[PDB]
């Protein structure tokens, strides 16, 4: 299952842009969250994307001009990230697969946590 | 503030062991979570540690025999991680500092989520 | 087009095994070539795969327990390499895409150039 | 022998310029090839240089302000590359050594395959 | 003991500036040395700092806008370097610890060896 | 001149062995030093070699089955290190060049400083 030890969610992007994570399907009416994480790197950025406990849906898009791929764990495969909420990269909690899912209906209700959600660019010195 | 873009929480460890994260101070009666994340690496492991939305306290220890340090964002400083819950590394949500805090009183109430909490070892091919 | 500057053919493998390249579709009645390139590396091996002038077909497989993907140029996508000649990774000279092609009919007549064909494991010190 | 597994031909350059490969000594009247591969990198560029099957001579030069050295396999030594066709770096197919050879007489007959010959700059994300 | 095999003195800096080493406590009235080593790197610079035989005191500071930390051997801890002689980073020959020590009274008597003392920025191609 | 900023002395070795530094030519009858610095790395070790103030001669050898080369500053060239004191790599203080020199006559009078002289293996985490 993605997010389990051994199946960690990583992203690789080129050029500047924002990776946005939508945290939703919260148990007992927990508020859904949307937050954009910017990079200004002109080259490659590597990222770790986390879940939040008590949520069952995680969707993300890349809005930069350059490529963006995900990798699961130490797997070799890198596959394109969604570029709009109508074709988001989405993970159902417990799933081993990233699917394409339209989550346009979820976004308007989410609270904004730009630069404070659970996706992180790795720096030059790690 | 730690966990914000630019102040991401990274760990560096040497040798095998477990990085254990206690997610607590939940809003809305949310159950606290404790989960150990194992590495079998004999060398250096780099890690990304995430918070979970709707929690206000994040405490972690390294249970392995080798060294463990944290780094904030692209900062150069690397400082020892706590090695027992009475001297845990702890972040109060909104703080820019990792403090040493006794959270022994929090641990027994937390639900166990070993290999499924918000701390991730980076692989050899990222 | 693959093999042009900017669209170089790279491979990434995990663990020991052999990458085999089949050079065929020769102009001027050139004979077909097959050559296995082994690695004993336990971890990630990166590779450059070249064409030969005057040939129009390039087919390759990975034979190993571990994963194998190709990457084109500096692009972020990494996609699985074929694991038998009946579903080889194949490039038609001029194409920008790697296809799956059965080339089992080419193999028996190809001249064997094991450890002397146009696929190279990159070393630890480049 | 250079181009065999363990004796792969690598180039290291500094700054922008062009690496040109001359593939010649073709069997069965195969036409000679000359092709320039440019880099605009301001720093170090690493390169893999391939032979083509059915050719017995491979000669290369670097045209740039900055240094250029070759390395054989995972060997440590790095030695200067020729900077003009009258003192080209040259490999006789079967040789374990890079020699200096004047191939000015070979150049005019070669077909031009600029940006489509068997020398490759390695990307930032391999 | 710092400067023994396994306890080598390394520095990590960000941005341009000068690392200055003061070599003092010379046996048999050997002359004290002070020398500034500049970097113009915009990003991270890694450094090796050596002692000189027959000296018993080594003190250093970083003058630059960016961060500077030292690391002992392959240890994970990185700790801030002194930014003035009144709170220099200092090593007593035979000590395993870097201390803060005011050496302002040592500086004026030391002979100037700017760009020729025993502290070295590592290059991009090592 | 080697050891000046921009012309730092770096070594690259493969496999386990010892790099031995002989510090001699001491002003005012300063005692000569010989010290072996071991590596147990199975692959590449990178090294920084320092002079000591008040000495005018620096000679080094590599004892191991694998290769050893030196590199000056950010230069691309890497050239073999001497493998015995009769064919030592030697630097005359102020020279821009490493020469081969027999220093067997200097060795017997040098004091032993094994694992405590001015040559440093770089760690896995720098
Ligand atoms: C039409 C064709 O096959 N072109 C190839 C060319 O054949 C000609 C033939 O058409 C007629 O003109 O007689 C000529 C005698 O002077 C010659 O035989 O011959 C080239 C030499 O074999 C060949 O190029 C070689 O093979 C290619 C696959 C490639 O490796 C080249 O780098 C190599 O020199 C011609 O193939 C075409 O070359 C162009 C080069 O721009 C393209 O790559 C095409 O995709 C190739 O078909
Ligand atoms: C001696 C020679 O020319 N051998 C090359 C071989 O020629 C024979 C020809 O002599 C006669 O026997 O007809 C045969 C057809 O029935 C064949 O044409 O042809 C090989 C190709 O089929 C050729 O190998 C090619 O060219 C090489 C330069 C190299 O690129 C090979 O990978 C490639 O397949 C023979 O050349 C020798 O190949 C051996 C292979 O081990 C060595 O590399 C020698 O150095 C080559 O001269
Ligand atoms: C059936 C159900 O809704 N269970 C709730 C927990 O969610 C499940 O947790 C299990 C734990 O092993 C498993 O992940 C299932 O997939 C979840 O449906 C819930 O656990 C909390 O929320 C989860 C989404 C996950 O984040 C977990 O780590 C977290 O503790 C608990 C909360 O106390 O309540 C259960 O009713
Ligand atoms: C006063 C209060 O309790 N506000 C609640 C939110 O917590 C604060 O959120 C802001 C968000 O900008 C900020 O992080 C403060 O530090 C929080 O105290 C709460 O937000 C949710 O829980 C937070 C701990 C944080 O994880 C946030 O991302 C998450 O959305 C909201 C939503 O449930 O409830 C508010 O009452
Ligand atoms: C003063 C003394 O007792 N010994 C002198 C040496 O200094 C010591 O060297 C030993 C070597 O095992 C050890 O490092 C002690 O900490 C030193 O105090 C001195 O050695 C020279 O200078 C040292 C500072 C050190 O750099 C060493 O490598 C160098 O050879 C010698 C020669 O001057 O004199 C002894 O009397
Ligand atoms: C003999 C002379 O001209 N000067 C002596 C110093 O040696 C020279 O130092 C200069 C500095 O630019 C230069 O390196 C010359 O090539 C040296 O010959 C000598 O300096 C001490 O020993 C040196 C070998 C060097 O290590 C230097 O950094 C160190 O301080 C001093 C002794 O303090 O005496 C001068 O007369």
């Amino acid at each position: 299952a993605i997010f389990h030890t051994g199946s960690e969610l990583f992203i690789i992007t080129r050029g500047p842009g924002k990776l946005t994570l939508l945290t939703w399907g919260g148990l007992n009416n927990l508020r859904s969250v949307i937050g954009a994480i910017p990079t200004e790197n002109t080259g490659v950025t590597k990222w770790a994307v986390s879940f939040s406990h008590n949520y069952t849906r995680f969707s993300f898009i890349w809005e930069g001009q350059g490529e963006a791929c995900y990798q699961i764990g130490n797997g070799l495969t890198r596959s394109p990230v969604g570029r709009s909420w109508s074709s988001s990269s989405t993970i159902h909690w417990g799933s081993s697969t990233v699917i394409t899912e339209d989550v346009t209906s979820v976004v308007p209700g989410a609270v904004n946590r730009d630069k404070v959600t659970t996706a992180y660019a790795l720096p030059d010195n790690l």
